[PDB]
C-alpha cells in the first residue's frame, strides 16, 4: 500500500533541474493514454478487433487542483501559460519513481468562493518524451 | 493560504481606469485556456504525443454568478451587454495581483425563484491581450 | 439585495400592452447570449484570442416554470403557441426595470404527476429587438 | 390551482372515440415543441435575432410512465406499435380541455425488478394536426 | 397490478424450444422502438408535423442486470456471443404473454468487486421478426 | 451466486504464461461488445430490424481499478504501456474459467489525494482472438 | 371519553370476513398519513404556503404491540408475512366504527428475556382503499 | 400570564364558519415556520451571514394530541382526512386573538392501551394564507 | 400466555443438524421485514397507497444480547464471523415451533465493565430462505 | 460570576432604538457560528487539517422561550414574522454589553396544555451584521 | 460465567510484542462488523433476501473509556495518533484469548470536569488482519 | 490517577505567549479525529479491512463548557470569533503537558435562564499543527 500524498507532481524553477511542487494541491493526477489504432484483417479467427499496438501516438495528461497558495512555485506555474512554452515537469508516482517529462500548460483556472478557499485546478498535456527514472 | 473572498472581479465605469466590484457575487472563476496545436512527427523516440507551445491561440474566460443587487456596476454590466462592446476589465487574483484585460460579456442571465433571491450569473470571453500587474 | 418574487415575466392578453403575469410560475429566467465572433489575426502580441464584439448576434432566451393555474393568462399562452406568433413580451427585473421585447414561445410542456400537482415548465426565445424601460 | 391526477391521457380502443386512459400511469407529460426558424437580417437595429414564428414546424410529444395493470386499454397501446400506425390519442389537460390528436407510438418499454413492480414507460410523437376542444 | 419477478426473459439452451431463465437476473428491460418517419407537407393545417407511421423500422432491445449464477443457461448466454449468431430469446411480460423473437446479444459484461458480488449485465437487440403469443 | 472477488485479472510477467493478478484492485470489468451489422430488406414482414449476426466484429474491453499497491505485477503493467505492445493478458471468470485473450493497456492513469490513498484505474481493450479454457 | 381496550384491530382467519383480534396485544395504534404537495404560487398574499389538498398521496399504518399468545389468530399473522399477501384488516375505533382496509404486515418481531414474557410488536402498511363502516 | 387552558384550535362543522374546538385535546401547539433564504455577498462587513427576509416561504403547524371523546367535531376531523381536503381552522391564541388560515390534516392517529384511555394526536400543516383577527 | 425464557435461538455446532443454544443470552429477538413496494396508479379511488405485496424482498434480523459464558457454542459463533460463512440457524419461538434458516453473524460484539460481567451482544442477518417446522 | 435573569434580548417596537424585553421568557439563548473552511495541503506536518478562519461566514442565532404574557412586546414580535421583514434585536449579555443585529424570526410558536400555562418558544437566525456596543 | 475486569485491551510499548494494558479502563468493548451484501435472485423462493457471506468486507472497532492514569502506556497511546501509524494491538476476550491485530487509533479524547476525574475515551478501527491466538 | 480541575484550556491575551484560562468553565474536552482511509485490497488474507494510516487528514476540537464570569480572558474569547482569526490555544492534559495548537473558535453561544446562572459553551476546531510540550 501507498499513501497518496507522497504522489508530487514538481515544476521547473530555473527551468533546468530546480523541480519543487507547486502549491497547496488537493488532488493529482497523471494520466496515460493510447490510441487504439484498429487493423481488423478480413480474417480474424472469428471476428476479433485485432489491435498493432505500436503505431498508435501516446500521451500524458497531468490533472491538480488545490488551494491558492501563493508560492513562487505556484507563479512559475502562472507565467509559463502567459509566454506559452513547454517546460520540463516531473510525476513522482510515489515509489514507482520519476516521471520526467516536457508538458505543455494547457488550462489553468483561479476559483473563489464567498465562503471557501481560492482554489486552482491546473491541467498539463504530454509535449514530448516520457521517461522513467525509477 | 488565501481567502477566497479576495478574489474580487471588477469592471469599468466610465470605461476608462474606474474599476469596481460588480456586485454580491457569490462564486468567481477566471479560466485560462490554451490551444494543444499538436505536431507529431514520423519520429518521435517511441511515438509520443509532441507538443509546439508557442502556437496555439490563447484565452481567459471569466466565469461570475451571485445575488442581484442593483448597483449602479450592475447596470453598467447590464447596458455593456446591449451596445456590445469589450469593455476592460479586471480580475484581481488575491495575491498574485492584477489580470488586466478586454472582455466581451458574452452571457448574463437574472434568475429568480418563488422561494429563493434573485441571482444572476455572468459569463465573459476574452478579446484581447492579457496582462498581469502584481 | 432584492427578492426574486419581483421578477416578473409579463404576457400580453389584447397583444396591446395589456401585460400580466402567466400564472403561479415557480422559477423564472431571462437568459441572454452573445455569438463571440473570433478574429484572431497572425499578430495578437503573444496570441490572445482576439474578439469583435459588435458583430455578434444576439439573442435572449426565457426559461419559466411553475404549476398550473388555470388563469385566462395561461390560455392565452396557449393558444399562441398553436396559431404560432411573436406577441411581445416583458420582463421585469426587480429594480433594474422593464425589458419589454417580442419573443416566439418555442417549448410549452404541461406536466402532472399522481402524487403531486399539475405543472407546466415554458421556454421562449428572442424574436426580435430588445429594449429597456428601467 | 390544479391536482396533476386530472391531466389523464386518453387511448383509443375501437379507433373510433371510444377513449379510455391507459393504465396505473405515475407521471405523465404532453410537450409541444416548435422549431426557431432564424430570419436575421442584415439590419436588426442592434443585431437582435429575429425569428420569423410561423414557418417553423411544430409539434407534440407524449411522456407516459407507470405501473403494469394489464387492463386492455394497455393491450390496445401494445398492438398499435406491433402494426404500427397512427391512431387517434387525446390529453385532457384538467381544466384546459381536450388535445385530440393522432400520434403514433415512438417508444414502448416494459421494465421490472425483483424487488419492485412490472413498470412501463411510453413515450409518443406528433403525427398530424393537433386541436383545442376545452 | 402485477410484480415485477413474474416479468422472465428466457434463452435457449439447445436452440430449439427450450427456453430457461438466463440466471439470477435483478433488473430487467425489453424495449421497443420506432424511427419516426418525418412527412412533412407544404400544407399541414397549422404547420402541425405530419408523421407515416408504417414506414419506420422496429426494433426490440433487451436489457439484463444481475448476479453472476454460473448456470447452464448462463454459459449459454456466454458461448453464443462467442460464435456470435442469432439465436431465439421469448420475453414473458407477466400477463400479457410471450415475445418470441430472435436477438443478437451485442453486450454482455462481467463485473466484480472486492466487497460486492459478481454481477453481469446483459444487452440484446432484435433480429428479426417478433411475435405475441399471449 | 459467486463472489466478487474471485473474478481475477491476470497480467504476464516474463510474456509467457507467467500470470499474475496485478495489484490491489478494488473493481474490475471484462466488457464484450458486438457491432450490431444492420441488414434491413425491403421486406421484413412488418418491418422488423433484421440484423446479421455473424459479420460484426467484436471486442473485450478490460476496466480495472484499485489501489497503487507497488507490486512487479504493476511496474510489468507500467513499462508495457511505454514501450507499447499487446501482451497477453487472462480474466478469470470465478468459475466459468478463463479468458486468455491478448489485450492492449489504452489507458494507465495513477491518482491521488491530500485525504486518500493512491488509485489507479486501467482500462485495457482487445487485441486479437479471445479464448474460454473453463 | 372512551377507553382505549376498546380500540382492537381485527385480522382475517379465512381472508373473508372472519375477523378477530389478534392475541394479547397491550398497545395498539392506527396512523394516517397525508403527503403535504406544495403548491406555492409566485403570488401567495405574503408568502404563505398554499397546499393542494386533494393531490397528495395517502396511507394508514398499523402499529400494535402485545404479548405472545399463542392463539390461531397469531398464526394466522404470521404465516401472512411468510407467503407475503395483502390480506384484509379491520380496527375498530371503539365508537367511531370499522376502518375495514387491506393491509399488508410490513414488520412482525417476536422479542423475549430472560426475565420478562415472550413479547411481539406487529407493524402494518396500507395495501389499498380505506373504508369507514361506523 | 395567561392560562393554556384558553389556547384553543377550532375547527369547521358545515365548513362556513362554524367553529368548534375538537375534542378532549390535552396538548395544543401552532407552530410558525419562516424559510432563511440566504443572500450572502462578497461583501459583508466581516463576513456575517445576510439574510432577506420577505422571500423565504413562510408556514404554519398545527399539533395536537388528547384523549378520544367521540364528539360530532372529532368524527368532522376524521371525515376530513379522508376526502382529503383543505378546509378553514382556526387557532385562538388566548388574548391575542384568532389565527383563522385553512390547513390540511396531514397526520391523525388514534391510540389505545391495555392500561390507558385512547388518545388521538393531530398534526395539520398550512394550505394557505394565515390572518390575525385579534 | 408464554414465558420468554423459552424463545431459544440455536446455533449449529457441526454445521449439520446439531443445534445448541448460544450462551447466557439474556435478551434475544427475531426480527422480520418486508419491503413495502409502492405501486400507486392515477387511479385509487380517493388517493390511497396501493401496495403489491408479493414483490417485496423479505428478510429476518437476528439480535441477541447476553453474558459471555464461554461455552463451546460461543467459541463456534466467534469462528464463524471470522472465516466468514453462512451457517445454518434456528429460532424456536416458544410454541409456534422453529424458523430454521440460515443466517449470516453481522455483529459479534465483546463488552466489559470494570463493575459488570462481560457481555456480548450478537446480531445476525437472513441469508436465504425461512421455514417453518411448528 | 453574573446572573442568568440579566442576559435581556430585546425587540424593537417602533422599528427605531425603541428596544424592550418580549414577554415573560425563561429561557434564552444567543449562539454564534462559523462554517470552518476546510484548507487542507499536501504538506500539512503530519497531516493536521489546516483551517482558513477568515473566508467562512458566520451566524447568530437567538433561542428564546417562555411564557406567554400578551404584552405589546409580545404581539409586536407576532405581526413581524406576518409581514416578515428583517428588524433590529438586542440581546444583553449582562456584562459585557450590547450585540445589536438585525434578526429574522424564523420560527415563533404558540403552545399551552389542560394542566400548564400558554408558553411560546421564539428562534430567530442572524440577518446582517453583528456589533458590540459594551 | 467470566468477569468484565478480565477483557483487558493491550497495547505496544515497543512496537514489538510488549503488550500492557492502557491505563485505568472503565468500560471497554471490541465490536466486529460485516458488510452484508446482498445477493437477491429473481428466484428466491418466495422473495428471502439470500446473503453471500464470504464477500463483504469484515472490520473490528474497539472502543475503551476510562480515567486519566498517566501512565507511560497512555502516552503510547497519544503519540501513536500524532504520528498517525497502525500498530499491533491485542485484546483478550477473557477466556477466549488473544485477538492480536493491528488497528489505527482513530479517535482519543481527553475530558475533564470540575467536580469530576479526568477521563479519556479511546476508539479504534481494524487496519489489517485479525486473528484469534487462545 | 489525576484530578479533572487540573485539565486546563488556555487562550492568548496578546496573541503571543500570554495564555490565560478563560474563565469559569465546568466541562472541558479535547477531542482528536483521524479520518480512516480506506484501503481494501481485492486479497486481504480473509477480507480483513485493511488501512493505511498515515493519510488520513487529523483534527482537534475543543469542547468548553462553564459559567459566565466575564473576565478580560471571556472577551478576548468573544472577539475573536468577531474578526475571525486563527490564534493560538493551549491545553494543559494534567500530567501529560501542554497541546499548543492553532484553533478557530466555531461555535460560542452565551445562554441564560431565569432561575440559573449565565453559562456558556465554546466549541473550537483545530486550524493547524498540534504539538506536544510535556
Amino acid at each position: 500500500a501507498q499513501n497518496g500524498k507522497d504522489l508530487l507532481i514538481k515544476l521547473d524553477l530555473t527551468g533546468s533541474g530546480q523541480f519543487e511542487t507547486i502549491a497547496g494541491l488537493r488532488a493529482t493526477r497523471i494520466s496515460f493514454n493510447a490510441e487504439t489504432v484498429d487493423v481488423t484483417s478480413l480474417e480474424s479467427q472469428g471476428g476479433w478487433r485485432e489491435l498493432l499496438g505500436g503505431a498508435g501516438v501516446r500521451s500524458a495528461s497531468i490533472s491538480g487542483a488545490g488551494v491558492f497558495k501563493d508560492a513562487d512555485t505556484d507563479e512559475r506555474a502562472r507565467q509559463i501559460f502567459f509566454d506559452g512554452e513547454v517546460p520540463e515537469f516531473q510525476v513522482i508516482i510515489p515509489d514507482f519513481g520519476i516521471v520526467q517529462g516536457p508538458f505543455m500548460i494547457t488550462s489553468i483556472d483561479y476559483a473563489g468562493s464567498h465562503n471557501g478557499e481560492a482554489s486552482y485546478e491546473l491541467a498539463m498535456a504530454s509535449a514530448g518524451a516520457l521517461s522513467f527514472t525509477a
